[PDB]
């Protein structure tokens, strides 16, 4: 159930108010860009866990009571120069002084530095392990101030430039915060690689789509305004909800491409409307009423494919979904507001600037429709084989391996673990809270320790069961509430985590004690089960909402059911190739990334993104095919006509987003590589294999049941504009007798009753004409009957005139109505006066014919009606009447008033 009255209204109103539209929208988005370049200072790295999970509650209680663990913030490997040993007291004094100096200057950022180097004469075996036994390396630990991840990372980045100079610059920093800042700086590095390699390439792809500077430049400006405004929207959202770092490149990697593609399509159809003969006002309105609603539907489909991600509790996916929605909706709005008004101002000047300014699909579709199974099956089988790698698949958490294997910080983390094994631990934790409020007695701790010892698989370094599950270290920021106690122990093999936790949760607590299972493996496993638990509902919502929207678009039941599984196939094979690439490792040597399990939220994100991409492209294409079959075309020529006029623009937009995605696949953060490669793969599969070979065959074998419209769930076609409506516009419709501009009694559509002055004689002739006694008033249908009679009289007169019959037989029905209109107005001799223009019309030289007709006295005397009729001759459509300014005030009776 459409409403193009709104799109018609907006296509008119955006032309009317084009200046304030461009002003307001450009102002708002550029202001948003100023507002949102500060977005990078208000994003978070938190959002990978399930903050409603038991392990998160365990972590919160632990950090409250015992104090958050700051021992892993920054580890620094110092090694003396000149192959000196770490017991050199001069080098010891120098480096101790340097470190106390850097701590003295940044006490609001650094808590202090720990390590053997502070007390080199000590008994502590753990502290004495902070030096290698060859005594040429020793590490310190530098805890930082801060009570959330973002604040601690900001403090680390504040003190890092001076910390890095300690010991002649030969100090290697690792730990949570060096790794975190490297991982988060990959974002800015990707944005600049985009800025430098993508925008020239997409600019020249734009210029190859339109061989014109201005037409190519408009979608690029739309994309830039989209990026600016979306960063502004995201900075505004950041003041209510946390927004993840990853939301920033998603604005560029997905937002910019789609905004540019929207601009592509709208400028393309504006140019083609101008080429079809319409003026820039009608051109703007039709561009809106067609491509603007295609892009609005495109935005609705992308939002419908991204929203299910909100089912997941990870703030990561939440903020990414918000970024996608803002980018896409702002892109659509801009493309039918700033871009529409810009085109309304420019007009045909969009093509004024050529390249000189410097300072076939139908053969392909038809080859493959008489040979369908020669491509169908030998493509579906290859795609299911491309999915068989998907069964190979694992998931994991963030690691230093997410950086390239030659990354300095990753390498020093790996050398820290190499030189000092056993410090880096990820214990599971039993956190116990007494419901009531009293301290927890040692009997309860011993009980819980025994019940922890019934379960196998926990590390026992000293081979004494009594001394595993030691109490968590308690520091100066813990409340030390005696009603809460934490014990902890690492796993021998972390692959057992998922089950070990599940059995430690299966333990029954002591009487009056609540126990939460926490620790890094618990957080990761709880988040993985979060995603896996709420993934099926995600997929179902995704699928069925996409297919009901394709019900709305195609007006079919078999075509959406086909496109749904075709897109399921695209998604499956894309993910299979992605797993062959990033888990099995094929491509890891050339691209410089480590083969490893995938981030779990990336699964939901990639499902949503690739699914939305494929159904967006399939709707955009087969849309024109359903319109072809609706425009009398056959199925076959329908598939052909659909692929034909779309091909160039589809491949252009595909190439632009492929360029920016290929800019992003070089990122140092492997999650970025995975997502951008999934984009490239799904793109190249959707733009050629499925688009060219799969859909036309599959829709040929579905012969004519490709459109099955059951019940009243299909678009009936509405009132076709006719000559009655045209001249009701041009001559009015009056149901009561009146006097025209000559004082003659007229009724209906310009129907002269009599030249007599007696209104009663006019009433007599109208009573005779209508068949009843009317007292001077008729109904609408009787007026239509009188008009049909007059039209028949005018056509008979035309076919009787040697000067008019040839051109009249020449013309189509709409242009025939234009000629009958001219005859009605001025007589057949008057119309036959236009010898040259009538010949031009006869020769279908619509352009020159319109030009010559506008040079006439007819145009000068009645420019609005003459202009409408001339436009009808040019375009051969009813556009100049279907949408026009209100009404007319001077009523004059026409020639061929028919009497009987
Ligand atoms: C854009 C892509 C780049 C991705 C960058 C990812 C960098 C990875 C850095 C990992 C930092 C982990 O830090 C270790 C911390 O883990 C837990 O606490 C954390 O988990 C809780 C769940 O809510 C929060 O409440 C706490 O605030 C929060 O610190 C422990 O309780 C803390 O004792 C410990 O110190
Ligand atoms: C992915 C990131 C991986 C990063 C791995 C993290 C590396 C972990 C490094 C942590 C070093 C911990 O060691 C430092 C020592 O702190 C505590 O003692 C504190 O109070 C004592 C007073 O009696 C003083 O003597 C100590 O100097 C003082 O630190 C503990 O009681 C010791 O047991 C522990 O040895
Ligand atoms: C628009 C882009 C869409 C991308 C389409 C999907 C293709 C992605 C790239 C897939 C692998 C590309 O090849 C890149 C890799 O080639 C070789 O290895 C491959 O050839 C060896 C023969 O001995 C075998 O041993 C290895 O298993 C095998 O991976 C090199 O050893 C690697 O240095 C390099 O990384
Ligand atoms: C406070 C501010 C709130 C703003 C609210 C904004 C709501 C956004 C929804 C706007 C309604 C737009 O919906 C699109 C509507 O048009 C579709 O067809 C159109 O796309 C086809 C592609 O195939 C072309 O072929 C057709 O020419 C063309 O008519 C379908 O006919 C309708 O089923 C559908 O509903
Ligand atoms: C179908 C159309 C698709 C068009 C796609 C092309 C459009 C955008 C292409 C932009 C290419 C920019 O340059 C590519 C990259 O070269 C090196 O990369 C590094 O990558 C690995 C990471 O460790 C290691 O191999 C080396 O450190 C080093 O090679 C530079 O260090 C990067 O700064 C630079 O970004
Ligand atoms: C109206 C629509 C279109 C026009 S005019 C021109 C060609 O491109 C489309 C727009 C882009 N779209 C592809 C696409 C790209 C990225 C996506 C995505 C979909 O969906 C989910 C997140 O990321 C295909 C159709
Ligand atoms: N509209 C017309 O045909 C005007 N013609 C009149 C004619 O054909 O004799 C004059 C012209 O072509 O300059
Ligand atoms: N706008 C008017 O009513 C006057 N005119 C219309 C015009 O100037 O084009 C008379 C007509 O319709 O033939």
């Amino acid at each position: 159930f459409q409403s193009n009255a709104m799109f018609a209204w907006w296509g008119r109103t955006v032309y009317q108010f084009r200046y304030i539209v461009i002003g307001v929208m450009v102002a708002l988005c550029l202001g948003g860009g100023v507002y949102g370049i500060s977005l990078g200072n208000h994003v978070t790295q938190s959002g990978f866990y399930d903050e409603g999970s038991q392990s998160v509650a365990a972590s919160l209680i632990g950090d409250e009571v015992y104090g958050r663990d700051r021992t892993s913030h920054v580890v620094a490997i110092l090694t003396p120069p000149d192959d000196k040993k770490v017991t050199d007291k001069a080098w010891q004094k120098k480096v101790t002084e340097e470190l106390d100096q850097v701590v003295k200057d940044h006490e609001d950022q650094i808590v202090g530095w720990v390590g053997w180097l502070k007390a080199p004469d000590t008994t502590d075996p753990t502290v004495s392990a902070m030096k290698t036994q060859d005594l040429r390396h020793t590490f310190i630990s530098i805890p930082l101030q801060g009570d959330d991840d973002d604040e601690i990372l900001k403090n680390y980045q504040v003190v890092e430039p001076e910390l890095q100079q300690v010991n002649g610059g030969d100090i290697r920093l690792a730990g949570l915060n060096p790794l975190a800042s490297e991982l988060t700086g990959t974002i800015g590095e990707d944005q600049k690689r985009a800025e430098v390699a993508a925008i020239p390439l997409v600019a020249v792809v734009l210029f190859f789509v339109f061989g014109t500077v201005i037409a190519a430049a408009l979608p690029a400006i739309i994309g830039g305004l989209a990026i600016a405004g979306a960063l502004g929207i995201m900075r505004l959202v950041a003041e209510f909800t946390p927004v993840h770092f990853f939301a920033q490149p998603v604005v560029t990697l997905i937002g910019l491409g789609i905004a540019i593609d929207y601009g592509l399509f709208i400028v393309s159809r504006f140019r083609e409307e101008i080429a079809e003969g319409y003026d820039t006002e009608a051109a703007v309105r039709r561009t809106v009423m067609t491509s603007g609603r295609t892009v609005v539907f495109s935005a609705v489909i992308i939002v419908a494919s991204s929203v299910p991600l909100l089912l997941f509790p990870q703030g990561f996916l939440k903020s990414i979904t918000y970024a996608i929605i803002a980018s896409v909706m702002l892109a659509a709005i801009l493309s039918i507001t700033v871009l529409a008004a810009a085109l309304a101002i420019l007009g045909p000047r969009v093509d004024a600037l050529g390249v000189t300014t410097l300072l076939f699909w139908g053969r392909l579709v038809n080859v493959v429709m008489k040979r369908p199974i020669a491509f169908a099956a030998p493509i579906l089988v290859v795609m299911v084989l491309l999915i068989i790698p998907l069964g190979q698949l694992s998931l994991g958490g963030i690691s230093e391996k997410y950086l390239p294997p030659d990354n300095a910080v990753r390498q020093s983390q790996e050398q820290f673990d190499k030189l000092f094994p056993g410090f880096r631990t990820e214990p599971l934790t039993l956190v116990m809270k007494r419901e009531d409020g009293e301290p927890i007695t040692d009997a309860q701790i011993a009980d819980m320790r025994a019940k922890a010892l019934t379960v196998s698989g926990f590390t026992d370094p000293d081979n004494d069961p009594e001394k595993m599950w030691k109490e968590r270290p308690a520091n100066d920021s813990g409340s030390k509430d005696p009603s809460v106690r934490v014990i902890q122990n690492g796993l021998e093999n972390r692959n057992d985590a998922a089950k070990k936790i599940d059995e430690l949760r299966a333990l029954q607590p002591p009487h009056g004690i609540e126990v939460f299972v926490g620790g890094t493996p618990a957080l990761e496993q709880d988040s993985i089960h979060s995603l896996f638990d709420k993934l099926p509902l995600m997929a179902l919502i995704l699928i069925v909402t996409t297919t009901v929207l394709m019900f709305l678009a195609f007006g079919s039941v078999v075509l959406p059911i086909k496109a749904a599984l075709m897109s399921a196939l695209t998604l499956g094979s894309t993910m299979g190739i992605l797993t062959w690439m990033f888990v099995d490792g094929h491509g890891s040597g050339l691209m410089n990334y480590t083969p490893q399990p995938l981030m779990a939220p990336m699964i939901g994100l990639i499902i949503a993104v690739i699914w939305g991409l494929s159904t967006d492209y399939e709707v955009f294409l087969v849309s024109r095919m359903v319109e072809a079959r609706e425009r009398g075309m056959s199925t076959a020529e329908a598939i052909r006509i659909g692929t034909a006029t779309t091909g160039r623009l589809i491949t252009g937009a595909a190439l632009i987003l492929a360029v920016v995605a290929g800019a992003f696949v070089f990122s140092d953060l492997v999650m970025m590589k995975y997502l951008a490669f999934g984009l490239l793969i799904a793109l190249l599969l959707d733009a050629t294999i499925i688009r060219m070979f799969l859909v036309p065959a599959v829709m040929k074998l579905l012969g004519d049941d490709c459109w099955w419209a059951p019940r009243w769930m299909k678009r009936v076609q509405e009132k076709e504009f006719n000559i009655f409506e045209m001249l009701r516009i041009d001559e009015g419709l009056r149901l009561k007798i009146y006097k025209d501009t000559e004082g003659y009694y007229t009724i209906g559509i310009g129907h002269l009753l009599t030249k007599s002055p007696s209104l009663n004689a006019a009433k007599s002739e109208l009573d005779k004409a209508i068949g009843r006694n009317t007292n001077g008033v008729i109904t609408k249908d009787e007026a239509e009957k009188l008009f049909n009679q007059d039209v028949d009289a005018a056509v008979r007169g035309i076919l009787r005139n040697a000067k008019l019959k040839p051109v009249y037989d020449s013309l189509d029905a709409v242009r025939r109505a234009a000629l009958i209109n001219m005859v009605f107005q001025m007589g057949e001799t008057g119309v036959a006066g236009f010898t040259n223009s009538l010949r031009m019309l006869q020769q279908k030289r619509w352009d020159e014919a319109a030009v010559n007709l506008a040079k006439s006295r007819w145009y000068n005397q009645t420019p609005n009606r003459a202009k409408r009729v001339i436009t009808t001759f040019r375009t051969g459509t009813w556009d100049a009447y279907e949408f026009h300014l209100g009404g007319i005030k001077a009523f004059h009776h026409h020639h061929h008033h028919h009497h009987h």
